[PDB]
């Protein structure tokens, strides 16, 4: 198999080389030649075979050579669950850490070499969440032996073991295996014949929407860009079944298809101006759902822990599908596979923290709890801003301006008509909106700035974002809680609706500003 | 570009080759070396590429060559069509036909290269009617010349040529290389959401039938399973409808479903074994409209040759529409093409046998007419033939048997009832359709076991094959004739019922046995 192979593969490399370089030479000395030339082609062949024989025996040891070391950490994975003792434990680990670091390197070889780009998508985050997961576990299984009448670590432990035992198992998966989707899609259509081929190969495979988990504007918007260009697809399929056979030109039959048909593509331009969207209607207020989750935990309230994990689990996966409603439209694969990679350690992350939430919520006292939250926290957090970072990529920063632009405009007035109606209730909610979306403004319009060389450019920008967030923002926020002590405070204090007004449209104007100097 | 680049390629070639075959050493002196066997691989790695810059500097090589001589033959194709004596045209033939030649080898080699299959085909089959029509060209442009005034000779060279010059096209258009329908439809139905759009997609594109172009029959059991199909689709729009989400598993309403719509799907199943038939019930008499549409013309009888254009015509296309009707049924992609190109080819070999007729219609006497007619009377029965042929694959033989037992079984009693209705122009007319669909049974058992290894199985079969076509078919036959000549001679001699009956129905059993021996 392994050295077996080799050696009889060098064999046959050896010997094709040397009657390819004789044919090589007696070409070169008679290059005019056509026979001395057939000659060097067919011995270029027999080259190309030798060589590959090669690879192809090179590619066992390769795939061999990760087996052995996959089994091995397996093993290991299991045994470090296992630990009874800190002893053993640490030893375990020890022993582990290189064994990892090695399947490590043999999984990015094969990652390389599986051909199809979904196995090679599904041995990068398999080999991922296997990288993060290894060192966590012995921390959980460790806290287990520490405090074993504590099912909450327990619970984490075999989560984390779970993840652990799917990664390597999605390695070999993937090791046994051998791009965007509407672009490629488009550009079929053009042919003398078989109408009923096409019709089903352009009926059947666009017709594939999406939309929901939006705002009400962004479900309408996708309601009627859809059904406009579906619309226009049907103006294709009925206007086309016209061409016949000589109509192979572009006449008024064969164009009006490729008016109707070229223009129409919109549909996608429509999608994407509908989901980047998403960044600012339920973004920024990305802790909501941890600096309460552990409030309660921290309280000692194992029963408003439960029911939040839902609630957090929730809007946690909600902004993952968006990011992914961003890759299916988006022929970047070098960024398509950060997003979805960045997903999928989030995505695993996710049992970790309620596990946390879990030991906690059971003792708001135990200093291992506090720390082991505290920690979790940190972690989720950061993979998220990453996980939002990769994405704010995958768009068109400008674009994110744009719709942000509209959106702040609809909140600002939903509150300034707030403040009007007297409705704190609304007053309050409203303002927290305008601080996201325009935080969520300033931290990708400064996160886009730094592949850009400082300058003019860059100051007039960062100037403009400088002061919504410096001047604005504040003068504004200002306003909204002086106008809440100003009607919960005694009967009801006079409101000074001046001040307001002109304070909150300067967080809209800010925001303007900073789109023109961005494009410039 | 050419020699300029080779040498260059030798060049890479020779030098990576020196640099892997010291690698290689070095690692054979010491195979458990680790370091000496990386060292190897990216040599060998490094020989792959220099090897490879030769085999694509080798691919324009090749291209280049299929150029030249693409365009040789170009205008060679159209001065043979523009020749006007015997002289230039004999010329011109003896100067293309090694051009042609030569094309057609450097064809071959850009097919193979070709990666697609796709374009792979259309090479193959652009060259194959270069190949046919070149050599008739010249037999077509050379009868224009002996008799300027038979606009249908001219007609004909020029179709010719434009199929030439379509073949030569496609040779350069596929040289620039490198589905079913009902079955992809059916699987689509599984979500506790959106009933609006899936009740638009399994409705709308549900709904398209056909019937029509087949015997009384075929048309009642095309109405009664495609109403207890669509009846049965309704059956699952209206059962399903009561899911709503909780329901995500198979109870009595989500398998109310999956019972009618799982099992129904059989409509297929129905439209099948409602056109296979066809092949008996308008086939075989398929020489019909030639053996009689040129007898016309041999006679000199230009008028009953028009009207027959339509009538020769009408069968033709006819048999080709149920050869795509057998294409719309059959995933085999392979095997449509094949359908579909043998219908193409044949389709465009219509207008020829026309022009034939034509010209011979007005000169009965014409040499050079008699012949032409000879020579595309065999080019239609040839390409008829291998369409009907391909077809015969594209569904089961043993289902063919099937239908064919039972209508022979009809069309048998229809001249037994005619021969004591004593009917003879129904007598004549039956025996007829049994010797029809009888050796069109033959034919097919026979082409079709010529993909199983000779022995018991295929022994057993051709016998009960040979007894049909050889004792059987002649002694009915025999008897049918026997009968007619018992009552248009003298008043109306007495038949033999007996002999008749006993005869006649050897032939449904001899079919009867061939299909058993299909099966065993």
């Amino acid at each position: 198999f392994l050295k077996e192979e080799l050696v009889v593969a060098v064999e046959d490399v050896r010997k094709q080389g040397d009657l390819m370089k004789s044919a090589a030479g007696e070409f070169a000395d008679d290059p005019c030649s056509s026979v001395k030339r057939g000659n060097m082609v067919r011995a270029a062949r027999a080259l190309l075979s030798a060589v590959t024989r090669l690879l192809i025996l090179a590619d066992m040891a390769d795939v061999y050579k990760l087996l052995v070391q996959l089994k091995v950490v397996e093993d290991g994975i299991l045994k470090l669950r296992n630990a009874g003792n800190e002893q053993d434990l640490g030893i375990q680990y020890k022993a582990l850490k290189p064994e990892v670091d090695k399947l490590n390197i043999m999984a990015a070889k094969r990652q390389q070499e599986l051909k199809d780009v979904g196995n090679r998508d599904q041995m990068a985050a398999a080999r991922g969440i296997l990288q993060k997961n290894v060192p966590i576990l012995y921390t959980a299984s460790q806290a287990c032996l520490q405090h074993p009448d504590v099912a909450a670590y327990k619970a984490n432990r075999d989560l984390i073991y779970k993840q652990l035992q799917q990664a390597v198992t999605g390695i070999s998966n993937a090791a046994q295996a051998t791009i965007v989707d509407p672009l490629s899609f488009s550009e079929e259509r053009f042919r003398p014949s078989l109408e009923e081929r096409l019709e089903s190969i352009i009926s059947g495979a666009a017709l594939m929407a999406d939309s929901s988990c939006t705002r009400d504007d962004r479900r309408e918007r996708i309601v009627a860009e859809c059904n406009a260009v579906r619309q226009a697809l049907q103006d294709l399929l009925s206007e086309y079944m016209g061409n016949a056979g000589r109509k192979e030109r572009s006449d008024a039959l064969n164009s009006a298809i490729d008016k109707m048909t070229k223009k129409t593509r919109d549909l996608r331009r429509q999608l994407r101006k509908a989901v980047m969207d998403h960044v600012s209607d339920s973004f920024l207020e990305t802790n909501v759902p941890l600096l309460v989750l552990i409030e309660a935990a921290k309280n000692g309230n194992e029963k408003e822990v439960k029911e939040y994990a839902q609630v957090f689990r929730e809007h946690a996966n909600k902004l993952i599908e968006v990011a992914n409603l961003a890759c299916s439209i988006s022929n970047n694969e070098e960024g398509v596979k950060l997003v979805r990679m960045s997903a999928s350690q989030l995505e695993a992350l996710c049992p970790q923290v309620i596990n946390a939430a879990l030991a906690l919520a059971a003792k708001p006292q135990s200093k291992l709890a506090q720390e082991n939250m505290d920690l979790f926290k940190e972690q989720w957090e950061k993979q998220v801003r990453v996980l939002t970072d990769a994405v704010d990529d995958i768009t068109s920063i400008d674009d994110f301006l744009a719709v942000s632009e509209n959106h702040i405009l609809e909140d600002v007035n939903k509150c300034v008509i707030a403040l009007q109606e007297k409705d704190v209730d609304g007053l309050d909610r409203t303002a927290g909106a305008i601080r996201g979306r325009a935080a969520r403004v300033i931290h990708v319009v400064t996160s886009e700035m730094d592949n850009y060389e400082p300058g003019v450019y860059t100051e007039k920008v960062l100037e403009a974002t400088k002061l919504l967030s410096n001047t604005v923002m504040p003068r504004f926020t200002e306003q909204v809680e002086a106008a809440v002590e100003a009607l919960s405070s005694d009967p009801a204090q006079p409101m000074d609706e001046n001040e307001f007004i002109d304070a909150s449209r300067l967080v809209y104007d800010g925001i303007r500003d900073i789109r023109k100097a961005v494009l410039m």
